[PDB]
């Protein structure tokens, strides 16, 4: 088979170990503070942790921006020079960011073949189809076949993004959408859909799993990526609760990056779900 590089953007919150394990690179989007300071959303443990403290203490909530066309071109040329034959890019929902269009535009100006997939998802749900793509490629599947299957998986809603936030004001401030209240959301057709408000994390956790249950019977086989915005204990509880009604053949936790955290706010907990 040919050598295929897989690239997701930083809003995919890819598990750190997956970069090497599945040869998945991550392109940084940016966080720009009101004072003009700009910083890349790199998948580095300590850097993300440092960002959590800073956004929690900041006097304002920063804005975010897609990678530049130049940023994408740079990556594509780098992979060509690393002898890759093709580049498979999976971006977050085109309805949530201009990242998809930027990746597509850049793909037109470079020599190496670049296929861009609008996942219509965000955060931890994105690395799921990315890994499925690598597994299929490794077994000799062609790009055309991979794109075909992913399209089917999407049609059957096999990849889900369900989560809840602690302070809804972050999402409102971001533009994409009381005491102890928790707002539960899920991504549908690439858009953020608030579907419930509850009190406390236990109920929020239960509501996330209830939402999953609407089309995925308990006992179903899954692969999961639990995500959190500086609330590891919170997502651990979520996955522990999930294991009691489903057959989780694989799970891993990944911290939400600077860009996702800027929009959802600290305290957020949720999971990317792949229905096997
Ligand atoms: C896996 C479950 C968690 C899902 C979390 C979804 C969070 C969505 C928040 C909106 C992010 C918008 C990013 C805009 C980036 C840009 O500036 O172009």
């Amino acid at each position: 088979h040919m050598k295929v590089k897989i690239l997701v953007d930083s809003t995919a919150d890819v598990p750190f170990s997956w970069m090497e394990k599945y040869d998945i690179d991550s392109i940084p989007l940016y966080v720009v503070w009101e004072d003009g300071r700009s910083e890349p959303d790199e998948r580095e443990p300590e850097e993300i942790m440092n960002f959590y403290k800073r956004i929690r203490e900041a006097g304002s909530v920063p804005k975010t921006s897609q990678p530049s066309v130049e940023d994408f071109k740079k990556r594509y040329l780098k992979y060509k020079e690393e002898d890759y034959d093709v580049v498979l890019v999976l971006t977050l929902s085109s309805k949530l960011s201009g990242t998809y269009n930027s990746a597509v535009l850049a793909s037109k100006e470079v020599d190496i073949p670049v296929y861009v997939v609008d996942t219509l998802l965000a955060s931890g749900a994105i690395p799921l189809p990315a890994r499925v793509a690598r597994e299929m490629l490794e077994n000799g599947a062609t790009i055309e076949e991979v794109l075909k299957k992913l399209d089917e998986r999407m049609k059957n809603k096999d990849f889900k993004a369900i989560f809840y936030v602690s302070n809804f004001d972050y999402l409102v401030k971001g533009g994409r959408v009381l005491l102890k209240i928790r707002v539960c959301l899920h991504i549908e057709n690439g858009e953020l859909i608030p579907y419930r408000k509850v009190r406390g994390d236990k109920k929020a956790i239960e509501a996330l799993i209830e939402k999953l249950r609407e089309d995925t019977p308990e006992g179903s086989k899954l692969r999961v990526i639990g995500v959190h915005a500086d609330n590891e204990a919170g997502v651990v509880e979520l996955l522990n609760t999930l294991r009691k009604s489903y057959e989780v053949v694989d799970e891993i936790i990944s911290p939400m990056g600077k860009v996702i955290t800027t929009h959802v706010g600290p305290g957020t907990v949720g999971f990317g779900i792949e229905v096997l």
